[PDB]
């Protein structure tokens, strides 16, 4: 699969585009470090060195965004000293990285730098706790397209650092056949045929609602099949008749302990939307030694 | 105060860009609705009628954002039907708005329009929860500069819709002097003083760690003073000694009930970042008929 390399490229091209904007909203439309009024109260060479410390256990994510924010503002002039990486388990009070550079800048860059990290890390921390219960199982967590507008790619990254796998990037890289769709084409068969013909190289998923609808999907050549409302028993039986090509995705947006039962049934994937549609930002701060 | 104007005028510009942002991440690069591949398997004319609905009581917010997704995908080819207005009581299973238009479109714009509403309405709903504990006092709830990257204004707007007040929108429209600044200036008096010399018109707020610095800055003429770390009693006596020009702000992301006791003291503003750094999307679905 290349989606990993497809994601990895897209975020690189997207990080500056977003960081640019985050700083723009803070500095009144323009990205000029001098626009910070309150910072003007310091002599333009007063050197400084702060430290960012997490105040709760979690998982780190957001390194690339940080480096970018200061780069935009005063590249080469602010040195960074990381203690952790984009996927590490962080402990309460553990200091995450230190900053070196002109006072004015650190103060301006503070908010935006922390805002990116609190978010991405908040999400990455949530994902892991979610993936923690699928241990000793051969089932995998997954994301959706229910993300905060703008942070699409970045959230898929944090989901990644959290320990989950990603789903289609959007409407472009994958087919998600549904009831409406199956009706328009006449059959599942005819549906996945016109699909595999529209754009040959993309994967096709057909949404099934019952065990029988699922057979017609298997034989159809659909590489992934999501089940909408099957109970522990039907899921278990479903898997049993699939095997090869058996790419089952359960939309298990539901409860914590239910997660365990689903995974238990050997179903390939469990997509959770709550992972990227809500954010409990990690508690962080920048102290000045 | 013109902040409302400055705000509503910024969003007026920010919305088309933000709708265009999410409409690109999902359509792999460009706002070309034809990019949705699964949509191609559908009859290019079959109109439909979709109804959005929330599964929970809260507050609405997002109309101009929704109105912009669909215009942007099919200028005047889709018709919306509004029941609630931005900042209105929403009721479990209440119909929010309807959609009349081509199904190929309604399907694509679905996810993007809904993410906006889920987020904004999610935030707005919880601000109402907060302002609702302030009935009786003269205390104004404020936001901070702790917002998810990109949605600075959208969240500042959603905050109004909930009942809260807007604190500055960036580093460029007011002074917020913390210990760090106070250090280089020499003292507190000297810092406020110096601030007034540079930018004569933009409001000046200084953060004070104790009573000596309180009246020390009060006499210097600042307009709002942030009381950092005051316990109940000290806050109460501070309210006292200020009286005139008593724009006393107390950043209190402390807790649901200790929040009341604070405002009780008769302090002016309580800025809670907890409102825009965390997102608990509102549960809505857009069902077909
Ligand atoms: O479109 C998707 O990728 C998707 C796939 C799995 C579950 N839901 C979604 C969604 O965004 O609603
Ligand atoms: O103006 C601010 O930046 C602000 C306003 C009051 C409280 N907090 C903040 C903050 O972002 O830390």
């Amino acid at each position: 699969d290349d989606r990993r390399d497809a994601l990895l490229e897209r975020i690189n091209l997207d990080i500056p585009a977003a960081v640019a904007q985050a700083l723009r909203e803070d500095l009144g439309g323009e990205v000029d470090a001098g626009n910070d009024i309150t910072a003007q109260l310091l002599p333009a060479d007063t050197q400084a060195h702060a430290t960012v410390i997490t105040r709760e256990d979690g998982v780190f994510c957001g390194k690339r965004w940080v480096e970018e924010v200061f780069i935009q503002l005063a590249g080469d002039d602010v040195r960074l000293t990381w203690h952790v990486d984009d996927g590490d388990a962080i402990h309460a009070n553990q200091t995450v990285f230190e900053l070196q550079g002109p006072a004015r800048v650190l103060l301006t860059g503070e908010r935006t730098a922390l805002n990116f990290v609190q978010t991405l890390s908040g999400v990455a921390s949530e994902v892991r706790r979610y993936v923690g219960l699928l241990a000793g199982t051969q089932t995998q967590l997954l994301d959706t397209r229910k993300t905060l507008p703008g942070l699409r790619t970045a959230l898929k990254y944090a989901v990644l650092c959290g320990g989950g796998a990603n789903h289609r990037l959007g409407l472009t890289d994958a087919f998600l056949i549904k009831e409406n769709h199956i009706i328009a084409s006449g059959s599942v068969r005819q549906a996945v045929e016109k699909a595999f013909w529209l754009h040959p190289d993309v994967p096709v998923e057909v949404e099934v609602e019952n065990l029988d609808e699922l057979d017609d999907a298997l034989k159809a050549g659909a590489d992934i099949i999501m089940l909408d409302n099957f109970n522990t028993d039907q899921m278990r039986e479903a898997v049993k008749r699939v095997n090869g090509q058996a790419r089952l995705e359960v939309s298990g947006n539901v409860t914590a302990e239910t997660l365990r039962e689903f995974a238990e049934t050997g179903v390939d994937f469990i997509s959770v939307g709550a992972l990227t549609k809500h954010v409990r930002a990690l508690d962080l701060s920048m102290r000045f030694c």
